[PDB]
């Protein structure tokens, strides 16, 4: 089935690991409003556009730009973004595998403070779960900062090797993941709702304060989260649709995938806040002082409020199995996109697919070895801030501007009506033409203007770390102007001739040679 592949990749660890984190950081309802607004405004139109554009041209993440030859660097931008994201996406899978391996006993290791990895400041005041996660799994206490990393730990490197071997051996030439995560999530939700004290947690979840909406950070977080979770801006949807039947309904597929993604995120947040409220009632603390903010919320809160219920081992086992299955598919899809795009762009290493895949896998493993050191959480934070960031928004904005303005939203609608029996309505055309590009441009400009450098707890990153992060972002962002300059210089003729052959699709060549260019008039740009 084609739908099960799109659903499997779209729903990932971002629905269950990042959404509750950003909800707890920005309060209950101050994050749900911009998220839903940006979702309806841009996420669904971009998903539909990506599916249709991939299905029609049938060339891949970079070969679809025969409709605009000069804007072809955005095809390499998405490949670079996927490669960067893969450098830290697999470490979470390694952590989940480690927890699953260590959660097969009658005495869970995060129960009390009578172990060798504890400190005299254990609550049982720091809770034993956070102390375990930070001193027996990560060994964070043996590092001073990002300038003192230390050698890699051999315990997490084995899990990294296992994940890498699985990926390579499944990518050298879905049905299980279709149902199990949803069953586990529903069981967890049913268990969490009935726990005493969860009503206050859901009350905090469904309450919005109108002072955080006036700051230009919740909107950036919501836009970035929507783009990251949906999967737009990686080049995966284009490649997926390039292999699909011509007479296929991408409208229905986009609607269903978006609805499922939103429902999954909402359920994950509801469960997390119910557990937080239960823990807060169990102890004597406010909800906002239960755990510190960071990308360890689901590794600290879940074991803590799972170790109190009867049959905790089974709950832990199913939780970590669901975590593994929900992420292996997306980790596979990203590398599939990178490899297939790079092998279809350059038809010299085509039959040499085995060696190219081996090289890509080796590079991913070697460069992800940086996050398994003693101070690897700082590298993880830096990558999580600077890999998708404003680069993904810039790429999405460039793709939308290309497809709409430089090609014709009317021409796009005519192509869709040829591929199907219907013409997209005025809502979709208006969104694509005006609504998504304007909001994306505003968000990109605001994100550049306001920096807010990353941090972990009470640790402040130095200057060179921020410089390196900005270099990482600019490396993927700067693929468009370089290829534009190369393409303009490579073409022969005069400036007018070069522009005519650079901004026109590679199908109106006879019309251009006759001297008639549609892009050189005003009705082309004033058409909605
Ligand atoms: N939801 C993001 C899924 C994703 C995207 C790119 C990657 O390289 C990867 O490993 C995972
Ligand atoms: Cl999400
Ligand atoms: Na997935
Ligand atoms: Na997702």
């Amino acid at each position: 089935d084609f739908l099960l592949s799109v659903i499997g990749f779209a729903v990932d660890l971002a629905n269950v690991w990042r959404f509750p984190y950003l909800c707890y950081k920005n309060g209950g309802g101050a994050f749900l409003v911009p998220y839903l607004l940006f979702m309806v405004i841009a996420g669904m139109p971009l998903f539909y556009m990506e599916l249709a554009l991939g299905q029609f041209n049938r060339e891949g993440a970079a070969g679809v730009w025969k409709i605009c030859p000069i804007l072809k660097g955005v095809g390499f931008t998405v490949i670079l973004i996927s490669l960067y994201v893969g450098f830290f996406y697999n470490v979470i899978i390694a952590w989940a595998l480690h927890y699953l391996f260590s959660s097969f006993t009658t005495e869970l290791p995060w129960i009390h403070c009578n172990n060798s990895w504890n400190s005299p400041n254990c609550s049982d005041g720091t809770t034993p779960a956070a102390e375990y996660f930070e001193r027996g799994v990560l060994h964070l206490h043996q590092s001073h900062g990002i300038d003192d990393l230390g050698p890699p730990r051999w315990q997490l490197t084995a899990c990294l090797v296992l994940v890498i071997v699985l990926l390579y051996f499944s990518l050298w030439k879905v049905w299980i993941t279709a149902t199990m995560p949803y069953v586990v999530l529903t069981a967890l939700l049913l268990r969490g709702v009935t726990l005493p004290g969860a009503i206050d947690g859901i009350r905090a979840y469904l309450s919005v304060d109108f002072y955080r909406l006036c700051e230009a950070s919740v909107w950036i977080d919501a836009a970035t989260q929507v783009c990251f979770s949906l999967g737009v801006g990686f080049g995966v949807l284009i490649a997926f649709s390039s292999y699909n039947k011509f007479t296929n309904n991408c409208y229905r597929d986009a609607i269903v995938t978006t609805s499922i993604n939103s429902l999954t995120s909402f359920s994950s947040g509801f469960v997390v806040f119910s557990f937080l409220g239960y823990m807060a009632q169990k102890h004597s603390v406010p909800i906002g002082d239960v755990a510190k903010d960071g990308p360890g919320l689901i590794f600290i809160i879940y074991p803590e409020a799972i170790a109190t219920l009867p049959l905790s081992s089974a709950w832990a086992v199913v939780f970590f199995i669901m975590l593994l299955t929900l992420g292996i598919d997306s980790a596979m899809g990203g590398m599939e996109s990178v490899i297939t795009g790079l092998i279809d762009e350059f038809q010299l290493l085509h039959r040499h697919r085995e060696l190219f895949t081996l090289f890509i896998v080796l590079a991913t493993f070697l460069l992800s070895l940086f996050c398994v050191t003693n101070g690897g959480i700082y590298v993880f934070t830096l990558l999580d801030h600077f890999a998708a960031g404003t680069s993904i928004l810039f790429g999405v904005l460039i793709e939308a501007i290309g497809v709409a303005w430089f090609y014709g939203v009317g021409q796009f609608s005519d192509d869709i009506q040829q591929m199907t029996g219907q013409r997209p309505s005025l809502y979709w055309r208006l969104c694509w033409k005006l609504v998504s590009p304007c909001f994306l441009l505003f968000v990109v400009v605001v994100s550049i203007v306001t920096f807010r450098p990353p941090h972990y707890g009470a640790y402040i990153f130095p200057d060179w770390a921020n410089a390196l992060g900005w270099v990482i972002a600019t490396s993927s962002m700067a693929m468009v102007p370089i290829y534009a300059a190369y393409k303009f210089c490579s073409l022969p003729g005069s400036f007018r001739e070069k522009l005519a052959y650079a901004i026109a699709p590679e199908k109106d060549r006879e019309l251009v040679d006759r001297g008639e260019v549609r892009q050189f008039t005003l009705r082309h740009w004033l058409k909605v």
